């Protein structure tokens, strides 16, 4: 293989050692689509795990800039460089939306100040901006052409997987002193996330879980109702990445909604539900 080739698998490696969910479903698209879902997601990822001081991530935000000013220069990049070949390789076909990227790592830099959101407008805006971006820099790889309903679709989807995290790792989260269910619904069910952590669900807490998964639901179906909006050869890889992702609602009920441990859908799962989708396709 190339050198560029070696740059794409190691995005590839960095996508599936972060989710296999999404690296199941997108390892499925023709190649040139799935290599630059690689690299787009291998960026984001780098992204959201800089901090662990600002200064890579100031580092990355300055390669992406290079990228989008000067997409036919060489850059020595200051971040990982294996991954921005590899984003410039794809501005270089594609469209990329820089400012979805800007947007991104604005929300990680504030994270460094997290106070639990007042309201669930501050989560959901929370939502669009660690998910709903992903979502929109992947848009031009996933369709054919892009329209705001495109946009709309895809941000939907991001952000709809953000809430299932969310609802799949409240235990986790918690241990890590961030909550993510607004102050103003924590309130309204009566539900204190330590408390739960400590002593174990109640109906208060389900009943509150249950609102968050219902609204997920109901974007997913609206998403679903509108995946025409993809290239046809994306259509049911979307599908897939969104079933299974929704598919983690169910075995965190099946788990008791536990906040000790991370839930999961098995391979085998995975493979049941590409089989239904592939059959309407
Ligand atoms: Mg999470």
């Amino acid at each position: 293989m190339t050198m560029m080739d070696m740059n794409f698998k190691y995005c590839h490696k960095i996508m599936k050692k972060h989710s296999k969910s999404f690296s199941y479903a997108f390892d499925l698209l023709p190649e040139d689509q799935r290599k630059a879902v690689w690299a787009i997601y291998a960026v984001c990822r780098k992204i959201d795990d800089s901090i662990d001081d600002i200064q890579f991530l100031n580092q990355i935000k300055e390669d992406i800039q290079s990228i989008e000013k000067y997409p036919y220069e060489y850059h020595h990049f200051q971040s990982d460089r294996r991954i921005m070949m590899a984003l410039q390789h794809v501005a270089q076909h594609k469209n990329i939306a820089f400012q979805s990227f800007y947007n991104l790592i604005d929300t990680v830099y504030k994270d460094q100040h997290f106070t639990m959101f007042e309201t669930d407008a501050e989560l959901f805006g929370y939502c669009y901006g660690v998910a709903g971006t992903v979502g929109e820099v992947l848009t031009p790889i996933l369709s054919d052409h892009e329209t705001h309903q495109t946009y709309d679709v895809a941000r939907r989807l991001g952000e709809s997987l953000q809430l299932i995290n969310i609802l799949r790792d409240v235990g986790e989260d918690f241990e890590n002193e961030r909550i993510y269910f607004s102050k103003q619904r924590l309130k309204q069910y009566e539900v204190d996330i330590a408390e739960v952590y400590q002593n174990g669900v109640n109906n208060h807490y389900i009943d509150l879980w249950e609102y968050y998964a219902a609204i997920a639901e109901k974007d997913f179906r609206d998403v679903m109702d509108q995946i025409k909006v993809f290239s046809i050869e994306a259509q049911p890889i979307i599908e897939l990445a969104a079933r299974i992702y929704i598919e983690i609602l169910d075995e965190v009920r099946q788990a008791n909604y536990t906040l000790h441990e991370r839930v999961f859908v098995e391979k085998r799962k995975k493979a049941k539900l590409f089989h239904e989708i592939n059959s309407k396709y």
